[PDB]
């Protein structure tokens, strides 16, 4: 039982690459949410944003068809029963 040492990396749980994708997870900011909407766009090119919809029970999604070597801005919004969206998680990533 080595002390100060633990670096095992087991099996890198940060998988998503494939197609330069991203696997982003968040925490529901409300149980009244009717679903979730994920938005990802290039921070460089500034291309048009893409939107993905997930059920209120969804708390994680993989974004495929991403361009490797490009930086994306990802923002998660939860949809309320009234169709209202609220930013619960905002982060950027580099494929």
């Amino acid at each position: 039982g080595p002390l100060g040492s633990h670096l095992v990396a087991t099996s890198e749980s940060v998988t998503e690459i494939t197609a330069s994708s991203f696997v982003v997870s968040w925490v529901s900011a409300s149980d009244t949410v009717s679903g979730f909407r994920v938005e990802y766009e290039l921070s460089e090119e500034g291309d048009e944003p893409q939107y993905l919809d997930l059920p209120s029970t969804a708390t994680s999604v993989n974004i495929p068809d991403l361009l490797p070597g490009r930086k994306y801005i990802v923002n998660v919004y939860q949809i309320s029963e009234d169709g209202e969206q609220s930013l619960i998680l905002s982060t950027s990533q580099t494929t």
